[PDB]
């Protein structure tokens, strides 16, 4: 347990967070699964440092809606020794017109933990 | 409908590069600060990120700073404004590393940028 | 330093007035929106924060909107630019009043404004 | 138990929310007493919603230091029926020069339970 970001992860929401092999340079691609909303499985892209306790970013590409989410966020272990993902995120909503635009970014934050 | 790909500044005078989109919306590109929080001489660094394909498109982006041990994520949406010329606004996450787990909380710093093309 | 006080408007039009500040900073006015949520009548809502009395102050404050179940707050620095203007960079956290704790998640917008006088 | 604010909460820091008696108009005062640091008592003022699961924000005006923290969020019981106050925030830190304004805003979440 060193902060490789492979494998399956889930946040108090019940979303699941599915991370491919890391590639050599820290680039991983995805699938995240959610089930809340303003079932959609959802591609991701993102990248990881790869130092011990590895910050990291991502972006899901909503399937079937016009919003964008943005995590970034940092590798811990827990006191129980686990892998823990300590994460806060932009939500971006698809406005109608540009005066609009201050109402279209949701923030927040999540902790996953492995499935 | 916008077109990401190509040369973006934002106010500070940091450049955004979209190199290519493909039709799942996907996106790469390069981006280099003209700010930043270490001492180390800053490099380009690469970026990854998504774009909807619709008119006035939403996007995210994620940018691995080449330079440091932070990572900063974008995202926005594009407009045409008053003149007809493209704005990108935008709120962005820059994650510091932290050293231990109880200093998470100090990690993350929250800011907005407009980009527009070069002028 | 500053003078917090007085008029103060951002680039959406909203108007900011601070009626007072006290020698522990602390500071009461009113905010009237040019932007809302709600489709209800906007009207002018009270405020109170604190700034610090220094050069270039910080400061944050909490609208509670008169005419919502919302709540704003707003935190930032003031800076004097280029020609010499007093203006206030500040970002802002807008709560929304949420229906059950499952959908707190939903519940908080961000953004940026920064203020300038009344020209 | 109804969200009126009033008393002394913590969160998972370890940081104290002390909350006086709620005015009429929603508007309170009171005093953060926090374990972190970029031991401090400070005060704070803020209002509140006069509605069921209020929402509130609040300013901390931090002694001996240049900086300030705002808090917004909302008031839920929990599924054991507890009072629970879920809290986003916004850390401001004086910087010396206004081209150095990107980088004085932390955010962050915290959750508080009563004492
Ligand atoms: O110093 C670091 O650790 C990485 C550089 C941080 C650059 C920040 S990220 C957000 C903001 N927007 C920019 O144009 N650059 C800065
Ligand atoms: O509609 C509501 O529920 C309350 C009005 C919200 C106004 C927002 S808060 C942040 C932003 N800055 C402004 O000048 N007004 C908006």
């Amino acid at each position: 347990q060193k902060c490789n970001l492979q494998g399956q992860w889930r946040n108090k929401l019940g979303s699941n967070l599915i991370i491919e092999s890391v590639s050599q340079n820290g680039e991983f691609t995805g699938t995240y699964f959610t089930s809340v909303s303003l079932i959609r499985i959802s591609p991701l892209t993102g990248y990881q440092k790869l130092t011990e306790k590895p910050t990291f970013g991502f972006t899901v590409h909503w399937a079937f809606s016009d919003s964008i989410t943005v995590w970034t966020g940092q590798c811990f272990l827990n006191e129980k020794g686990e892998e823990i993902l300590h994460t806060m995120w932009l939500l971006r909503s698809s406005q109608e017109k540009e005066q609009d635009n201050w109402t279209g970014t949701r923030v927040g934050a999540n902790t996953f933990t492995r499935l």
